[PDB]
């Protein structure tokens, strides 16, 4: 049971869990491969892989919000209520409440946050700063003001929360009744499997 | 007499206030500085001259840059928000804390994808410029209404009017900065 989880930077498989950038994704040939995709460039590609099979159309997910991404989609999925946070490259957090979807937004990643402070200035992260007192030094009011800001913006949109992507975890551990799991997505699409079986 | 408050991205002037962005400032007076690849450049400059040095502040943070400390200088108790490049956030000096401005916000995403300013805070956007809207705009929200976890709150900076609009009890005042340099001029007679 190959699973494709493709981004604009990453695809992520599960059979044992890898990921593959996009060279190589475009380089990767196998066996059925179930996927999801947001990357707009690979939908030629991926239409002319025969083995590939797109899981989108089988997600029935109740929510107004124009566009909303296959990959936030398939995050919520296995949750009834809730804040799903993915933590990657952009941080996106959703609200669900009776298998709804109430609403979400975006921040961006904490890569992204470093490299925007360096294009303002040369002269502007400690990841163990402490969120209960002001910074006393410019690493940690950098730190302070991402971290913080992201604390902030979870705990008011939160409800248990779910919390997934690379940085996810980091996140997670400044809260209780919070759960971390790297496969969220997966899971989403292992349910569309569970429940399309003539896949 | 005339100051400048030269910031990352504009040079505030007050002779009748006014603003450059840096590519115009280039092309154009005591003066504060936090623009690295503008220091060169004002040394060079004869008619300026450079007020830091003079500023003589308490704080237990090190390495304070001087838009900080000259925003801060006038204001003996309170949050004092400055909104431009950057957005600093300080505490009378007890610390403080950075996030970026809000068109650098804007920069990140526009990058990887080539505002609604009246997007609700009170409920959970669907669509996605109201998402990034809210994430900017209520993150910035909820880290100043922490911060001023009741305190008086000022913001000043070319951003800063709009950010005091979601405050009740909060004051604008698009001067503050040289109000600490006219105050260090007044400290040092000796700069005319």
């Amino acid at each position: 049971l190959l699973l494709c989880d493709i981004g604009n930077s990453n695809a992520n498989f599960l059979d044992k869990y890898f990921t593959l950038n996009i060279d190589q994704f475009l380089e990767f040939k196998n066996q059925k491969i179930f996927y999801i995709n947001v990357n707009e460039h690979l939908k030629e590609h991926l239409k002319n892989q025969k083995n590939f099979i797109n899981l989108e159309p089988y997600f029935l997910f109740d929510t107004i919000y124009q566009g909303l991404g296959i990959d936030r989609i398939a995050a919520c999925y296995t949750i009834e209520d809730g804040v799903v946070v993915d933590a990657g490259s952009a941080i996106t957090i959703d609200i669900i409440s009776n298998s709804i979807h109430l609403g979400g937004f975006i921040l961006p990643g904490i890569a992204n946050y470093k490299k925007i402070y360096s294009h303002i200035s040369p002269r502007l992260f400690n990841t163990q700063v402490s969120l209960d007192a002001f910074p006393q030094k410019t690493m940690d009011a950098l730190s302070y003001g991402v971290f913080k800001g992201i604390y902030l913006l979870i705990k008011d949109a939160a409800k248990k929360l779910y919390f997934t992507g690379g940085d996810g975890q980091f996140l997670a551990n400044y809260f209780d009744h919070a759960i971390y799991d790297k496969l969220l997505i997966f899971r989403g699409m292992k349910k569309i499997i569970k429940e399309n079986p003539n896949l």
